[PDB]
């Protein structure tokens, strides 16, 4: 970004009209010029289960190949809109639940009320980071 002075490109697969795979790219030499990869999200739809799943990768330096970073899974239940992301974790094998967002929108799409949560790993339950309402709504 501009305050780290970090700049990145992408580079967007759309399939039947969706966004399906987005390239991250840093410019890292100017003796080649070659935009070196640096993350890749790929994207899973079903619309008759209303759930998106975007998944992660990191650009492996070491083994220059794509590694699992993490998960997030976008369920639409019209008014509300549930967000739960996973973090990869490497010597375990699986993906552990990091942080869920919960955004209630009234019938015209207006926000009523936004919700945002990290998992307690020594409990397994979620911990409220933060809860609050639009000021249309905060009435
Ligand atoms: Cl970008
Ligand atoms: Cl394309
Ligand atoms: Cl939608």
């Amino acid at each position: 970004g501009t305050n780290n002075g970090k700049q990145f490109i992408h580079n967007d697969t759309m399939e039947g009209g969706k966004l399906v795979c987005r390239e991250i790219y840093a410019m890292n030499d100017a003796a080649s010029g070659i935009l070196n990869p640096v993350k890749m999200y790929k994207y899973s739809y079903d619309t008759d289960q209303q759930k998106t799943v975007k998944s992660t990768y990191a650009w492996n330096i070491f083994k220059n190949t794509w590694e699992t970073e993490s998960r997030t899974v976008i369920s639409r239940y019209e008014t509300e809109t549930s967000v739960e992301y996973s973090v990869w974790n490497k010597e375990k094998g699986s993906f552990d639940l990091s942080k869920k967002y919960i955004y209630i929108t009234d019938n015209n799409n207006q926000l009523i009320a936004q919700y945002a949560y990290k998992m307690n790993s020594r409990t397994n339950q979620w911990i409220l980071e933060k809860d609050a309402l639009t000021p249309i709504y905060e009435n």
